[PDB]
C-alpha cells in the first residue's frame, strides 16, 4: 500500500502495537559474540542491545577492537551511517578514536546528558573553548571553536587532533535538544529541520566516512533518523515514489544493527516524518 493512507488505515483501526510486533518478529538475528566476553561488560551500556559480529565496527588496536557501534550499508540509496550507544565513562576514549579511523565528519547526538533524573551518557566534548579535553587512552585531543544554540538544537565545531601525527580535523556536532523524557515530539517538523540542517553540512555525503549517530542505546531514536533519511532519500531517486515500504526498508536496516525503532509510537513518528518530509522536497 502507499504510506499516508495506509497509515490513516493503521490509525483508524488503531493496531500499531500489532504492526510493530510483526516487525519484531519477522526481524533478523545473527550472532554478536564479541559484544559477550567478559572483558567487554564494561563496554557495554545496556545487557540487551549489542552489535552484530558482521557489521560491527572495530577499532585500530591491537588489544581489545570492541565498541557498541554497527555499520548501516544502504544500497539502493547509497547512504552508511555508524549507529552507536551514548558513550560511557570508559568509552569516550574509543568513541573519538572511531570518529577518527572511520573519517567521520559529523557526530548527530539525539538525547540530552541527564534525562528522568538519570545520566543517559558521559559528558564527552568540551563546554567551554579554553578548556580542552586529552583522551590520553587514545592519544586525541579535542577543542571547542564555535557553537550555536538554537531553540530545538545546537551545532558545535570542534577540533579532533591525533597527537600522534599532529594532523587536525574539524568535526561538526548536530545536537538535538528538545526530545520530549518520555514518548514521541506532537510534530515532526523540528526533527526533519535538523535533518535537513545536517544534510546541507555535507556531513551524510560520499566525500566522507559515515555520520555517527547516537542516542542512548543507539537504536530508537538513531533508528528513526537513518530510517527518515534514507525513505525521503529513496522517494527522490525512485521513478515511483508510492513503491518505498517504510516497514521494509527498517527490515533491511535491522539486519546490521538489531531492536532499530523501540516501540510502536516511533514507529507511528516515523511514518509521519516521511509523510511531512516528502512535501516540503516537491
Ligand atoms: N521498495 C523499496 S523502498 C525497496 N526496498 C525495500 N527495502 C529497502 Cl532498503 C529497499 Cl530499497
Amino acid at each position: 500500500m502507499e504510506m499516508e493512507k495506509e497509515f490513516e488505515q493503521i490509525d483508524k483501526s488503531g493496531s500499531w502495537a500489532a504492526i510493530y510486533q510483526d516487525i519484531r518478529h519477522e526481524a533478523s538475528d545473527f550472532p554478536s559474540r564479541v559484544a559477550k566476553l567478559p572483558k567487554n561488560k564494561n563496554r557495554n551500556r545496556y545487557r540487551d542491545v549489542s552489535p552484530f559480529d558482521h557489521s560491527r565496527i572495530k577499532l585500530h588496536q591491537e588489544d581489545n577492537d570492541y565498541i557498541n557501534a554497527s555499520l548501516i550499508k544502504m544500497e539502493e540509496a547509497q547512504r552508511s551511517y555508524i549507529l552507536t550507544q551514548g558513550p560511557l565513562p570508559n568509552t569516550v576514549g574509543h568513541f573519538w578514536e572511531m570518529v577518527w579511523e572511520q573519517k567521520s565528519r559529523g557526530v548527530v547526538m539525539l538525547n540530552r546528558v541527564m534525562e528522568k533524573g538519570s545520566l543517559k551518557c558521559a559528558q564527552y566534548w568540551p563546554q567551554k573553548e579554553e578548556k580542552e579535553m586529552i583522551f590520553e587512552d587514545t592519544n586525541l585531543k579535542l577543542t571547542l571553536i564555535s557553537e550555536d544554540i538554537k531553540s530545538y538544537y545546537t551545532v558545535r565545531q570542534l577540533e579532533l587532533e591525533n597527537l600522534t601525527t599532529q594532523e587536525t580535523r574539524e568535526i561538526l556536532h548536530f545536537h538535538y535538544t528538545t526530545w520530549p523524557d518520555f514518548g514521541v515530539p506532537e510534530s515532526p517538523a523540528s526533527f526533519l529541520n535538523f535533518l535537513f540542517k545536517v544534510r546541507e553540512s555535507g556531513s551524510l555525503s560520499p566525500e566522507h566516512g559515515p555520520v555517527v549517530v547516537h542516542c542512548s542505546a543507539g537504536i530508537g531514536r538513531s533508528g528513526t533518523f537513518c530510517l527518515a533519511d534514507t525513505c525521503l532519500l529513496l522517494m527522490d531517486k525512485r521513478k515511483d515514489p508510492s513503491s518505498v515500504d517504510i516497514k521494509k526498508v527498517l527490515l533491511e536496516m535491522r539486519k546490521f544493527r538489531m531492536g532499530l525503532i523501540q516501540t510502536a509510537d516511533q514507529l507511528r513518528f516515523s511514518y509521519l516524518a516521511v509523510i511531512e518530509g516528502a512535501k516540503f522536497i516537491m
